[PDB]
RNA sequence: CUAAGAAAUUCACGGCGGGCUUGAUGUCCGCGUCUACCUGAUUCACUGCCGUAUAGGCAG
């Protein structure tokens, strides 16, 4: 999109900038189901590669009345002190163009047992023998840590900013603001 | 370039027999331990779905 809006976090002495990031990562998620639409992305400028940092930025991606109605929200509401805002801007020109998707792992081999045993009336035995405990993929990704609405698990969302392209393509994204096809612009 | 330079201790073996340690006993007065704290560092790598798949994706 053209217009893009920078929440940075306030240094709190009570909180680390992880638990905020996911607390606003959450209250954001909500908010992108309270509107709906597949027209939002999210981006993190001061991103670190070498130490899986997030940095303090999220810089959220839509049209200009999207970010004026998410200004006004209640899903702001309690996080106005750990946070300040910009203001909606356009976006700057020349910028490289990159993808926002969660990438999730097979990180907990008896869970695919258990979908084994679900899908091929197996055994234990015959699960541990077809998924061995070496199928266990560790991610050198930043993440935030959720928590479910729906059921009642937390999970860390990881996530990878991909490669940087000269131009941006049609897709649209989910209610996380990530690339289910989409594309933001990287500055 | 060393008080340098060298070196086979080893064959066999019955330690056992016997025994009353005993009497007696006042530990004991007295006592101000206080003061003040972030356990949270992403610290719950989870649950499930599509797929024949462990290959690869997805959902919260």
């Amino acid at each position: 999109m053209d217009h893009y809006l920078d929440i940075r976090l306030r240094p709190d002495p009570e909180f680390p900038p992880a638990q905020l990031m996911s607390v606003l990562f959450g209250k954001l998620h909500q908010a992108l189901v309270a509107q709906g639409g597949d027209r939002i992305g999210v981006s993190f400028p001061d991103l670190d590669e070498s130490r899986s940092r997030l940095g303090e930025r999220l810089r959220i991606h839509a049209s200009a009345d999207d970010l004026r109605a998410l200004l006004a929200r209640p899903w702001l509401e309690g996080l106005r002190d750990h946070l300040q805002f910009g203001e909606p801007a356009v976006v700057p020109h020349p910028t490289p163009y990159r993808q926002v998707s969660r990438v999730q792992a097979k990180s907990n081999p008896e869970r695919l047992r258990r979908r084994l045993m679900r899908r091929h009336d197996l055994s234990e035995e015959e699960a541990r023998k077809r998924i061995p405990d070496t199928v266990a993929r560790a991610l050198d990704l930043p993440f935030v840590t959720l928590r479910s609405q729906s059921t009642g698990q937390h999970f860390r969302l990881f996530i990878r900013h991909g490669p940087l392209q000269v131009t941006a393509e049609e897709g649209g994204f989910t209610c996380y603001g990530l690339s289910k096809g989409g594309f933001v612009p990287w500055f």
